[PDB]
């Protein structure tokens, strides 16, 4: 419910490769009143409407997203979790392309 952390801050991507990107972020301002336990990473190709889980329960401020396809544009969103589930998502600023 409303025990939701705020969004992670400064979601950014770098270190692009043939098949991966490296996301980094900072902790949310509000943890929802319960300690943060991890982050959840989702992705979607820009032309599809569906978000897809990449990894949950990430205990870091970063994640290398694997198995990305050359020629596709991708979006990513990260949410912080606490014991009551994930909070509001942070979004990348622009899609990631591949080549
Ligand atoms: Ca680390």
């Amino acid at each position: 419910g409303a025990m939701e952390p705020s969004a992670p801050k400064e979601l950014k991507f770098g270190d692009i490769t043939k098949d991966s990107v490296h996301l980094t972020w900072e902790p949310p301002d509000d943890d929802g009143g319960s300690p943060l336990t991890g982050y959840v990473v989702e992705k979607r190709e820009v032309s599809r409407k569906t978000w897809t889980k990449v990894m949950d329960f990430v205990t870091d401020l970063e994640f290398t997203v694997p198995d990305l396809v050359q020629g596709k544009e991708y979006l990513f969103k990260v949410c912080a979790r606490n014991k009551c589930g994930p909070g509001e998502p942070a979004y990348v600023d622009e899609p990631v392309n591949m080549s």
